[PDB]
């Protein structure tokens, strides 16, 4: 009859998705979108009491967070085990991939730009490209987990040499999200953006033809090709432990990884199916193939802590 999500998720494909659903089901979804971190302290606050039956998230470590927190109850699904990959779902059941998306860096391809010395993550933190940088908020999930993943790779020196160099590097003071660097790098205030690869699809397509002028000027780097390939993250789904409509909870993640979600995930929403059996978009084919990070996106989460102190203490937020 009801079903509440609570959604860290920031698309308009999404209200197509839910719609779809409460066409298929009859079951009502009452949708709350907020940022993760107010999401999570709110489940927290809200404990055995909430309404929350969903969490849904544009990051693997926000689940890992919810989990940790004790906030997330375990879901045992065929349909979910048979199409999502061990390495994207959490062993203990908690939480479970929709999508993976890319965060690269992108330059402005309608200018001559050497980006021979731009390869990997590392060098955007590297002093030649002082004043040619744009990131948004270390506080945000995407910036939180990327640090993780270097963290995570390359050890807590590493990171917090990477940190303090992007900072001193930034055109501008964060302003905005993935999109509003894209157009930084569009408008030529900076040369190089850190953004998700989905981004740039929904820019190119989109019905607002500002969007499409800024996309459509994008080039991708895929960093550290020449190594352990680029960072990887998920968007994903939990059922809460406060949920008291769990059959519901359970037949929306199933809903979320059918064969027709999975396709407007690519085609509206240009993110990567978690099924090995849905085609990509042609605009996704178009950013073209690279070399992935091997590692457990739960391993990169293991290390959010550290990450979020690190950037504290090289002067983010
Ligand atoms: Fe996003």
């Amino acid at each position: 009859s009801e079903l509440n999500i609570y959604s860290a998720r920031h698309y308009n494909a999404d209200f197509e998705i839910i719609k779809k659903f409460e066409e298929k089901t009859g079951i009502k979804v009452n949708h709350t979108q907020a940022k993760a971190s107010e999401l999570i302290k709110r489940l927290s606050l809200e404990g055995s009491n909430s309404p929350a039956d969903i969490f849904i998230t544009a990051d693997i470590s926000n689940l890992t967070e919810a989990k940790n927190l004790g906030l997330l109850s375990p879901v045992s699904s065929k349909y979910l085990e048979e199409f999502i990959p061990a390495h994207l779902r959490d062993k203990d059941k908690e939480w479970f991939a929709i999508t993976k998306r890319a965060r690269i860096i992108a330059y402005n391809k309608n200018t001559n730009i050497d980006i021979s010395k731009m390869k990997n993550y590392e060098d955007l933190a590297k002093a030649e490209f002082k004043g040619e940088i744009v990131m948004r908020s270390a506080t945000a999930p995407y910036s939180k987990t990327l640090l993780a993943s270097i963290i995570a790779n390359d050890g807590n020196k590493e990171a917090k040499a990477w940190a303090k160099g992007v900072l001193e590097n930034l055109a501008t003071n964060p302003k905005g999200g993935d999109r509003d660097q894209a157009r930084q790098v569009f408008a030529g205030e900076a040369k190089f953006a850190v953004m998700n690869t989905y981004y740039i699809g929904l820019l190119k397509n989109s019905k607002n033809p500002k969007d499409v002028e800024v996309g459509n000027s994008l080039g991708i780097i895929f960093p550290n090709q020449d190594n352990r390939g680029t960072h990887i993250n998920i968007s994903g789904i939990a059922m809460t432990k406060s949920s008291k409509n769990q059959d519901a909870a359970k037949k929306f993640m199933e809903f979320m990884l059918s064969p027709e979600i999975q396709k407007i995930l690519t085609d509206s929403n240009y993110e990567f199916p978690i099924r090995n059996d849905v085609e990509l978009s042609q605009t996704v084919k178009d950013f073209g193939t690279f070399k992935e990070d091997q590692i457990p996106v739960s391993k990169i989460a293991e290390n959010i802590k550290e990450a979020v102190k690190i950037y504290d203490e090289v002067g983010f937020r």
